């Protein structure tokens, strides 16, 4: 297991434009296109992302290209965030994956605001952090995934991803 295999499980792979769990146009391995309800706006974002006229459809190679960019961008975002960087750097590699997973799904600005969870994670109070992480919209809206990510934060193992 690694961050790519983890997010591949959590996000799936679809080659045609679809709506994510929040109802937003997405493609590939959880590549959010736009929050616009206009399919044409999503198609424009897709074509811009891929660099050709896609007509709402991409290849597996293209999906994987966006995925690598998105994972990279998530990590670099964490590293430039003054609240997230020290916590991220305090973690072991497996728990870092859980952190990347959350940021990939929820975005950096929101996650940087989870002040109490962040503190518990930096303190390595794992069971407390796990309890705190579940007290969230995130957990309520995507509980199966959140349980996996939380187990990863709690244990520093890949037990939830087998
Ligand atoms: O909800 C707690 C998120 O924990 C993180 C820790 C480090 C970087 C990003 C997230």
């Amino acid at each position: 297991m690694n961050i790519f295999e983890m997010l591949r499980i959590d996000e799936g792979l679809r080659l045609k434009i679809y709506k994510d769990t929040e109802g937003y146009y997405t493609i590939g391995i959880g590549h959010l296109l736009t929050k616009s309800p206009s399919l044409n706006a999503a198609k424009s974002e897709l074509d811009k992302a891929i660099g050709r006229n896609c007509n709402g459809v991409i290849t597996k190679d293209e999906a994987e290209k966006l995925f690598n960019q998105d994972v990279d961008a998530a990590v670099r975002g964490i590293l430039r965030n003054a609240k997230l960087k020290p916590v991220y750097d305090s973690l072991d590699a497996v728990r870092r994956c859980a952190a990347i997973n959350q940021v990939f799904q929820m975005g950096e600005t929101g996650v940087a605001g989870f002040t109490n969870s962040l503190r518990m994670l930096q303190q390595k109070r794992w069971d407390e952090a796990a309890v705190n992480l579940a007290k969230s919209r995130w957990y309520n809206q995507t509980p199966n995934r959140a349980k996996r990510v939380i187990t990863t934060f709690r244990t520093g193992t890949w037990d939830a991803y087998k």
